[PDB]
């Protein structure tokens, strides 16, 4: 209906990445990998601890992982493009400028500093067949993920596949 | 009601800066010099002619306007704070995230290459009093505007003043 669970189906979409390109979920997974869905509020935002907030970003440690990394914001394609090449990340940003894929997994912030819908942090590691093997959503946006943890169930789900 | 012309009151608001400083048109005001809105489609896009597109954004060219010169798009604070950044901009960029402005202005673009709700490519000269002084609005958003032109205006409006 508009909500993604484990063990369910991941819903399709299709989505401009940071070149403009139309990248579609179910033509990524007929690619034979598994999928990860990365969810993040703004390019160019600091991460943050007990008071302490940097721009220690370790998002690249996901193209560690053997799968089809995706990572969306509501951003534009303009914007993630800047993003993707002064991080010299190796997989697509795509823009969820219209909000319909953070209403779809419902993955959003109503109101984030006074910024409505702006994506959550979330991660959904999507298997070839369609169905969400991992899941993992947080209520707070400067609660940067694990992503060596990412790229562990990634890597076990990709194993899993070929056994 | 949602529309503003020459010769007419522009409607005040507020609107988060890079700094996620709440800046308000009417306060602006009150601190004596006339107000240069300029709303762009997109931090980080490029400018183009016949087919020669470029990233030379003579946009630094209004810190030459004795105005204040408020510079607005549909960008979250923390992809303007970068731009700013980056190209060491001396005014303010303001983000109209929730589209607000662009609304309340008429300066927008429905659907802009599958992005809805961009702003538009305009410039308004504001006097003290709140009365509309100068107007320019574009159909095309790769095409610049004359910045050069846009101070000469924003300096003989400010002359005027003090007359």
């Amino acid at each position: 209906k508009g909500l993604v669970e484990l063990g369910e189906k991941a819903p399709d979409f299709t989505l401009p990445n940071q070149d403009f390109e139309p990248v579609n979920l179910y033509e990524v997974l007929k690619r034979g990998r598994p999928a990860v869905l990365i969810f993040f509020p703004a390019a160019f935002s600091p991460v943050c601890t007990k008071e302490l907030c940097t721009f220690r970003d370790k998002m690249a440690q996901l193209e560690k992982a053997n799968a089809e990394v995706l990572a969306i914001s509501v951003d534009s394609p303009w914007c993630l493009k800047k993003f993707k090449d002064e991080n010299r990340l190796a997989f697509n940003l795509l823009s969820d400028y219209n909000r319909e894929v953070i209403k779809l997994y419902n993955v959003y912030h109503e109101d984030l500093k006074g910024l409505k819908m702006v994506a959550k942090r979330a991660v959904f590691i999507v298997k070839p067949d369609g169905t969400v093997a991992y899941k993992w959503v947080t209520d707070n946006p400067l609660n940067e993920p694990d992503y060596d943890e990412v790229v562990r169930e990634a890597n076990k789900i990709a194993g899993e596949l070929v056994a």
